[PDB]
């Protein structure tokens, strides 16, 4: 198992501009697109994307390649971050995948929030961050994927995507 077979898992493919659990326009494998209620803004920031007239659909290599771009952009996003980075780099292969598919759900602002698990996972405090994970809303809106995520940090194995 890998980040992108995990987050692949999670996200899902959808060709065709979507609504995504927060009701905001995306495609392809998680990619937000805009936050605007309009769909023509989304069909916009899709072209500019993509580079070209879409007419909100996409191909698979497309939705890749969106993909592939923000995975690569939540890795550089943690690097950059005071907060993220010391976690990030203290971590083993399989938790550092969790944190990557948190940031690429919730954005590097909204991870670096965590304050008090990304304590708790520095220390190596396994089932406190897990406990300290689930009181958040993240947990509340999206608990399955949340529960998978939560395990890979608990146990340091990928069982729940298994
Ligand atoms: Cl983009
Ligand atoms: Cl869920």
């Amino acid at each position: 198992m890998n980040i992108f077979e995990m987050l692949r898992i999670d996200e899902g493919l959808r060709l065709k501009i979507y609504k995504d659990t927060e009701g905001y326009y995306t495609i392809g494998i998680g990619h937000l697109l805009t936050k605007s209620p309009s769909l023509n803004a989304a069909k916009s920031e899709l072209d500019k994307a993509i580079g070209r007239n879409t007419n909100g659909v996409i191909t698979k290599d497309e939705a890749e390649k969106l993909f592939n771009q923000d995975v690569d952009a939540a890795v550089r996003g943690i690097l950059r971050n005071a907060k993220l980075k010391p976690v990030y780099d203290s971590l083993d292969a399989v938790r550092r995948a969790a944190l990557i598919n948190m940031v690429f759900q919730m954005g590097e602002t909204g991870v670096a929030g965590f304050t008090n698990s990304l304590r708790m996972l520095q220390q190596k405090r396994w089932d406190e961050a897990a406990v300290n994970l689930a009181k958040s809303r993240w947990y509340n809106q999206t608990p399955n994927r949340a529960k998978r995520v939560i395990t890979a940090f608990r146990t340091g194995t990928w069982d729940a995507y298994k």
